[PDB]
C-alpha cells in the first residue's frame, strides 16, 4: 500500500550521516567524499547530485528505486544523496502521494547550535528521554543578534532547502519530458519576498534597511553560525569581521564583474544574445523568467558561455573567503547550502545585489494603466482585521522541541529533543466588503499585500520604495453576487504558508495523513515582528478579474511562493503584481483604483 511505501521511504533518510560508516549505474557518482559538506551552488557537485537522480529517475518501478537508493547512500556523500532522493521523491510518479521526512530532522545539527547537539550526544553517555534547551547565554555584542530570531528559524531554512528542490537549477526539461513553469520568473519572486519579508524584520527592529553588495572590494561583515557536520566533526567555518572576495580556482571574482555587465547590457538594450549569435527580446511576457534563468544560471540561460552564472558563483565565493584556493583544508560556510545560507546576514546582501538587476528590467517596462489595474463594477468598501483587537495583530515567541533520534545516532535513550524558541502570531483573519454593481455574479482573485508604512526614522516610504518590500499575504479565487458582498478568509488559509510538515513518527505512523509536498513559507513567520507599541503596516487587498487570471492540482498549499505540482503556475498576472512595474505617484493612496484598498493595522510584539 502507500502507508508501506511511506515507511520505507522515510527509511532511506535515518541515521544518514552513519549510512556510510558498485553497479555500473552507480559509476558516475561517489566523487564527493562522504562527510564533506555539499554545496547546493558549486558546478561540480550539482553535476554529481543531477548523475544519482538521474540513476534514481530511471529506476524501472519503486522497488528496483528503494533499491538503488540504499546502495548508493553507503558510498555518496549524504548531503548530495538527500538532495538526488528529494528530487526523485517528488518527481516519480509512483512516490505520488509519499512525502519526504522532515530535513531538520535528517540533519539536526544544520539546524541546532554545536553546544545543544554536543550535550544530547553527551548526556548520552539510560533509555529515558534527554532535552536539551537550545537557548545558550551570552554577551549580545551584535545588533545583528536580534533579527536571529528569523535568520535562524528553523522553518525559513527547510523551505529554501525545499524551494530549490522543487525548482532545481539543473532542471533539464527534454529530459524529463516536463517543464517547470516560469521557473526563472518564481526564482526571481522567491528570493524577492525573502529580502522584502527580511527588511520589514530589520524595521522592526530599529534596523535601516539592507544594502545591496554591489560593489565586490568591499569587505564583508562576519558571521559565526556554531554548526557542526557531526558526520565528520567538520563544522562550517566562520567568516571574521574584514575579508574580501578573493578569487578561487574555478571563478575568478573579475569573471563576475563582467557577468554583471554583460547582462546589464542587454536589460539597456532590451534583447539577450542566445548561443546562436541571434537576439531574444526581453518581451514583458517572458522578459523576467529569460532573465531568471540566465541571472541564477540555470541550465535553460539562452546563453551560458557568455552570461554566466552569475548569483550561483556568488554563493561559492562568499562561502570559501576564508579558504580561496583550499590550501587550509577547511570547510564551506553556510552560504554553500541551500539549509542554512538564510542564516547568514550576507545572504540578504547578495540577493538585494541580484534583485536589483530584475529591478533594472523591471524599470523599463511601462507603469500600469487604470486599463491593467482596473476590475470595473467591482468596488472594494471596506477591509477589517479580525483578531483580539481588531486591525492589530499581535506576535510573541513560542517555546517548541525538535526530535533529533532519526538524524544523529541515540543509543539508548528513546528521544533525544532540543527546545528552541520562534515568533508566532495570534490566528486573525479579514473581512472584504466588496460592492458588485454588474447584475451577474463576478469572479475575482483575491491579492493581499503587508507593508511597513514608516522607514525606522519615522519618514513614510513613498510608492515606489514600498514595492521593494510588501510581501505576499494571500491570494485566492471568491465569486462574488450582485450586490454587497462580505468576504471572509482566515490567516490559516494562506496560500504563501505550508499548513503542516508531518515528522518522521507522524509519518512511520499513519499520522501523516493532495498535499503532500514540503515546499512553503512557515505559518509563524506569516507577518513580521512589530514591535512592543505596534509597529504601522499597510494592509493592501487587491480584487482582479479571474477569469482573466485563471490559468486536480496537487501540492497547491503554498501556491503563491511554491507553485503547483506538475501545473502551470495558476496566475496569469506577473509575480508581484500590482507592485512589480514603477509606481509613478508620490503616495501608495493616490495609485489605488476602486477594486483596490488600503487599512492601516498594527503589529504588536509581546515580550
Ligand atoms: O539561492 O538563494
Ligand atoms: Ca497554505
Ligand atoms: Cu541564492
Ligand atoms: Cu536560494
Amino acid at each position: 500500500t502507500l502507508h508501506d511505501k511511506q515507511i520505507r521511504i522515510c527509511h532511506l533518510f535515518e541515521q544518514l550521516s552513519s549510512a556510510t560508516v558498485h553497479s555500473d549505474r552507480l559509476k558516475n557518482v561517489g566523487k564527493l567524499q562522504p562527510g564533506a559538506i555539499f554545496s547546493c551552488f558549486h558546478p561540480d557537485h550539482l553535476e554529481e547530485a543531477r548523475h544519482l537522480y538521474e540513476v534514481f529517475w530511471e529506476a524501472g518501478d519503486f522497488n528496483d528505486f528503494i533499491e538503488i537508493a540504499k546502495e548508493a547512500r553507503t558510498f555518496v556523500n549524504e548531503g548530495l544523496f538527500a538532495f538526488a532522493a528529494e528530487v526523485a521523491v517528488l518527481h516519480r510518479d509512483d512516490c505520488k502521494g509519499l512525502y519526504v521526512p522532515p530535513v531538520q530532522e535528517i540533519f539536526p545539527d544544520k539546524f541546532i547550535p554545536s553546544a545543544a547537539i554536543n550535550e544530547a550526544f553527551k548526556k548520552a553517555h539510560d533509555e529515558s528521554p534527554i532535552l536539551v534547551d537550545v537557548q545558550d547565554t551570552g554577551n549580545i555584542l551584535d545588533p545583528e543578534y536580534r533579527l536571529a530570531y528569523y535568520r535562524e528559524d528553523v522553518g525559513i531554512n527547510a523551505h529554501h532547502w525545499h524551494w530549490h528542490l522543487v525548482y532545481p537549477s539543473t532542471w533539464n526539461p527534454k529530459y524529463f519530458g516536463k517543464k517547470k513553469d516560469r521557473k526563472g520568473e518564481l526564482f526571481y519572486y522567491m528570493h524577492q519576498q525573502m529580502c522584502a519579508r527580511y527588511d520589514c524584520e530589520r524595521l522592526s527592529n530599529g534596523m535601516h534597511r539592507m544594502l545591496p553588495f554591489n560593489n565586490f572590494d568591499e569587505p564583508l561583515a562576519g558571521y559565526a553560525p556554531h554548526l557542526t557536520h557531526v558526520a565528520s566533526g567538520k563544522y562550517y567555518s566562520p567568516r571574521p569581521d574584514g575579508l574580501k572576495l578573493r578569487d578561487l580556482g574555478d571563478i575568478e571574482i573579475s569573471e563576475m564583474v563582467r557577468m554583471r555587465e554583460r547582462i546589464l547590457d542587454s536589460i539597456h538594450l532590451g534583447y539577450v544574445i542566445s548561443e546562436d549569435g541571434s537576439h531574444k527580446t526581453l518581451d514583458e511576457l517572458h522578459g523576467t523568467d529569460i532573465l531568471g534563468a540566465l541571472v541564477e544560471s540555470s541550465y535553460e540561460s539562452v546563453n551560458h558561455e557568455y552570461y554566466g552564472n552569475l548569483h550561483n558563483w556568488g554563493h561559492v565565493t562568499m562561502a570559501r573567503i576564508h579558504d580561496p584556493d583550499g590550501r587550509f583544508h577547511e570547510e564551506p560556510g553556510v552560504m554553500s547550502d541551500t539549509s542554512t545560507s538564510l542564516r547568514d546576514p550576507i545572504f540578504y546582501n547578495w540577493h538585494r545585489f541580484i534583485d536589483n538587476i530584475f529591478h533594472e528590467y523591471k524599470n523599463t517596462l511601462k507603469p500600469y494603466d487604470h486599463d491593467v489595474l482596473n476590475f470595473p463594477d467591482i468596488q472594494v468598501q471596506d477591509v477589517t482585521l479580525h483578531a483580539r483587537v481588531d486591525n492589530v495583530v499581535h506576535t510573541f515567541m513560542r517555546e517548541q522541541e525538535l526530535e533529533l533520534k532519526h538524524g544523529i545516532n541515540p543509543g539508548n535513550a528513546r528521544s533525544i529533543k532540543a527546545r528552541y524558541y520562534h515568533l508566532d502570531h495570534e490566528p486573525f483573519s479579514y473581512a472584504v466588503n466588496v460592492q458588485n454593481n454588474s447584475a451577474s455574479d463576478k469572479h475575482a482573485t483575491v491579492r493581499i499585500f503587508l507593508a511597513p508604512k514608516y522607514d525606522e526614522l519615522g519618514n513614510e516610504i513613498k510608492a515606489d520604495e514600498l514595492r521593494r518590500t510588501a510581501i505576499e499575504l494571500d491570494k485566492f479565487k471568491t465569486d462574488l453576487h450582485p450586490g454587497k458582498n462580505t468576504v471572509v478568509r482566515h490567516s490559516l488559509d494562506s496560500s504563501v504558508t505550508l499548513s503542516h510538515q508531518p515528522t518522521f513518527e507522524d509519518l512511520l505512523h499513519g499520522v501523516g495523513l493532495s498535499e503532500y509536498c514540503s515546499c512553503g513559507w512557515p505559518s509563524h513567520l506569516l507577518v513580521p515582528k512589530g514591535n512592543i507599541k505596534g509597529m504601522e503596516y499597510h494592509l493592501f487587498v487587491m480584487l482582479t478579474d479571474w477569469d482573466k487570471d485563471k490559468v486536480s492540482v496537487a501540492c497547491v498549499d503554498a501556491v503563491s511562493y511554491c507553485g503547483a505540482r506538475d501545473h502551470k503556475y495558476p496566475d496569469k498576472k506577473p509575480m508581484g503584481f500590482p507592485f512589480d512595474r514603477p509606481i509613478h505617484t508620490e503616495h501608495i493612496s493616490d495609485f489605488l483604483t476602486n477594486n483596490m484598498f488600503i487599512k492601516d493595522i498594527k503589529i504588536k510584539f509581546h515580550e
